């Protein structure tokens, strides 16, 4: 059961790191290699018992081998089908929290009525507040995949966003 | 819920594309290039009621590249937990079918009594008889994941086994 969240974003932003933080389990390989991760990989997660698929891919780039490639069309089939989009940004890589600052083609080729919301990766070495906010009607949240630091709050976030009902 | 069959073998033997058609979809990313897979896949699935979970993994050698090197380490943790393991061979590289002649080393690492069924894969182009058997007391089948031609023997095997 349960909505679909998908984790997008460039390579090395922390996405699998947050699957795992997330999943509570070392689901997905991290490294610091940019496209370690190529095959869509799915976890299964509760929170507070409401279930939530969440949906790890292939970072964003210029492929650098056919796997990678065929990673990132898969990516892209995954986001194109989401509930929700977690828009993960490598905060040491740039001082920009408005998407459309930070990476407009993406944002524009997303769904017409799909939700994102924009984490603010590795708060712990740019030492950036921690939590939510708000940024042209989109979420924002600052944490740490890597220290678990902020990750409350996104659990929190995702509790409260991808509800849904159900019956017998 | 579901015991947990794991698919492993050596690279290109065919098992990221024997995943995909155990579960009916494209879950794994497929190419004739060795190390596609590294990260541990897993697909739940029912087989005529019964639940399965089917885990593909990285082929198993001495890999260069550090990813393929976790993913390879990744593999044996999951063959240590399986509740079976489908030993995936490329049939176009041997005529063998006892798995002590393909490969001792990986049947001997196996955890003792650890029930393992040889898969020869690519029954298409050896042109081989599709099908279970047995050599020395472990069950055979030779099948074509890329044609599904003998994966519905498979599908039963794992039903009655
Ligand atoms: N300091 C720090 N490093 C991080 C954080 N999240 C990820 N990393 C590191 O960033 C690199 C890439 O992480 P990974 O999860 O593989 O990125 P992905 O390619 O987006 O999946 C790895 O070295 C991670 O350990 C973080 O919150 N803080
Ligand atoms: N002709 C034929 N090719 C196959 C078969 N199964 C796999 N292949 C090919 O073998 C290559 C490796 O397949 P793959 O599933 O990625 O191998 P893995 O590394 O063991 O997962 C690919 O080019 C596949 O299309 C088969 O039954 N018949
Ligand atoms: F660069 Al990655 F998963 F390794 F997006
Ligand atoms: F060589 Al592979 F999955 F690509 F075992
Ligand atoms: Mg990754
Ligand atoms: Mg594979
Ligand atoms: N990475
Ligand atoms: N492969």
């Amino acid at each position: 059961h349960g909505m679909k969240v998908v984790i997008a974003g460039r390579p090395n932003a922390g996405k699998s790191s947050l699957l795992n933080a997330l999943a509570g389990r070392e689901a997905a390989i991290v490294t610091d290699i940019a496209g370690t991760t190529r095959d869509v990989l799915r976890e299964h997660i509760h929170i507070d018992g409401m279930p939530l698929h969440i949906i790890d891919t292939a970072g964003l780039r210029e492929a650098s081998d056919e796997v990678e490639r065929i990673g990132i069309e898969r990516a892209w089939q995954e986001i194109e089908q989401a509930d929700r989009v977690l828009f993960m940004v490598d905060g040491t890589t740039t001082d920009a929290v408005d998407p459309a600052e930070i990476w407009p083609e993406f944002i524009a080729r997303l769904p017409a009525k799909l939700p994102i919301t924009v984490v603010r990766n590795k708060a712990d070495i740019t030492g950036e507040t921690l939590g939510m906010s708000e940024v042209n009607g989109h979420a924002l949240i600052r944490l740490s995949a890597r220290t678990g630091e902020g990750v409350d709050v996104l659990r929190n976030h995702l509790k409260q966003s991808m509800g849904f009902d159900t019956n017998m």
